[PDB]
């Protein structure tokens, strides 16, 4: 028992972390079969750093104007031998293939959905962490500059599911990246500007799994047969910041088990929104929406 | 910038997991060079756990009672040559070395300081965390039956600090370990009799660096001119579950980047647990301590 957040074993991910550098301009590389994805915002200079033409700076690029090389090891010289742009992503082809290379596919996650991230500074693995991805399609992480590249992962089986490409810090202790496609979760551009992002809303389902966590290993309190309907809360959860409650298999195997109708609880969290009291219950003193229903019954 | 929580790669460490087997137990090994570390207790049957001397245990044992098997690439079957017991813990000797074997120390932590957990199960790891040593001397983390044999480490550098091998649950949702020099983690004994507390202190220096880190982001309102010596504070420590901040660490460096005095926040802390007003700081309404200043400072250096 205990409830932690935890992100998955970094092995397989860690050997395919490499440091792609344009110029004076230097970024975290990944490196699977020959091909090596990374961020676009690298054939980026300074001066430009506003209303930069792409396609003018891909055309500007040729394979000599890039580097990349393994840290890792044994490293460490690759030749940039092709490149061609994939949305915000920039696609290098390169004269080896990875020997480390795992099974591997490339997929978007929805919000809600928990990955792990490998947090990389110049080819260099650092940290790991899990996030979730968030409602206005942005991630909370921590990553300083030189961090971008980095990726984010979940792994089915033995196949490791490759879901995020980080780029670019907006807020404060807010982030995002794109998908393996080129697509930036969410429409922002990779390119520092005025692009305020839309308000968070918390995620109902992960919250209902977590709360079932809490009915499990421990208490378990609030739970009253007071309820309400998941349509009636749905409706309520559009004026007061949460997602639109869907609900699993998933969901219904923690309710089965702890007794607990989905209802009964959907009702509490209503009480808790207002109630910022308890004290606490797990964690935490209200409301974690970063545990998923597939986290939480893995932790059984 | 944000502040999550960070473990270390685990890549290393992963490539030194193994499964341990005695009888029909079963747990998890850590292999480096040509020696295996796992808890004592495999060697027990079930029936011992009570009185399991383990002086005992250790004679009735041979070389050929224990087999040992990789099970990641590459697998996988390793031969025990020589075993022996040093406190809590299993030394085994194996006919091979592990070809990748990190540079590596052991070093047991400190409360409040923090590690990260590679939580492994069969010989297969799984999932990790970072987490704090308690000041009771217990963990926080998750774990379920099977896990045990699994291990705290903190890379320091180029070379990896192995503090923590996982041991048991006491029946709470906390659990404990030894360190890699035989000691239990508190003066515990390796054993299903009912064990004792020493109940939890929050620890000072890892407030005051969360704090530091909610003004780096901009959360401030809880600072004011007062202050609070150092010693004052430590007083007034004893009496309400918290550690003695002898911080004085380099850091400080915090207070520097802030300009806000140490001492400062050991009076905000000291009224912030009679509060909160109630604002809220980095999304809590509770003083936050699993938080190193060395998390603060390489988070935001």
């Amino acid at each position: 028992s205990g409830l932690v957040k935890m992100s998955h074993p970094s092995g397989d991910v860690e050997a395919c972390m490499v440091q792609v550098t344009c110029g004076s301009m230097t970024l975290n590389g990944l490196w699977l079969d020959n091909t090596v994805w990374c961020p676009r915002h690298v054939m980026c200079p300074a001066d430009q750093l506003s209303d930069p033409n792409y396609d003018a700076l891909l055309i500007s690029m040729t394979n000599h104007s890039f580097s990349v090389q393994k840290h890792i090891g044994a490293p460490a010289n690759l030749r940039v031998v092709g490149h061609a742009m994939q949305g915000t992503l920039l696609k290098l082809t390169v004269d080896v293939a990875n020997p480390s290379t795992p099974a591997y596919t490339f997929t978007t996650v929805k919000p809600g959905a928990a990955f792990s991230v490998l947090a990389c500074y110049n080819g260099r693995p650092t940290g790991t962490f899990t996030v979730v991805m968030r409602p206005n399609y942005t991630i909370k992480g921590s990553f300083l500059c030189g961090s971008c590249g980095s990726v984010g992962y979940t792994k089915e089986g033995s196949v490791i599911n490759f879901c995020y490409m980080h780029q670019m810090e907006l807020a404060n202790g807010t982030h995002t990246g794109s998908a393996f496609d080129g697509t930036m979760y969410g429409a922002f551009m990779d390119k520092q500007v005025h692009q305020v992002q839309l308000t968070d809303k918390y995620c109902s389902v992960n919250v209902v799994a977590w709360l079932y966590a809490a009915i499990l290993n421990g208490c378990a309190w609030f739970v009253k047969p007071n309820r309400t309907s998941v349509v009636s809360f749905n409706e309520w959860a559009l004026a007061n910041q949460f997602t639109e409650f869907v609900g699993t298999q998933s969901v219904d195997m923690l309710a089965v088990k702890t007794g607990v109708a989905i209802e009964q609880l959907l009702y509490a969290i209503q009480q808790l929104y207002t109630g910022f009291q308890g004290k606490q219950i797990l964690g935490s003193t209200m409301l974690e929406d970063e545990f998923t229903p597939e986290d939480v019954n893995m932790q059984i």
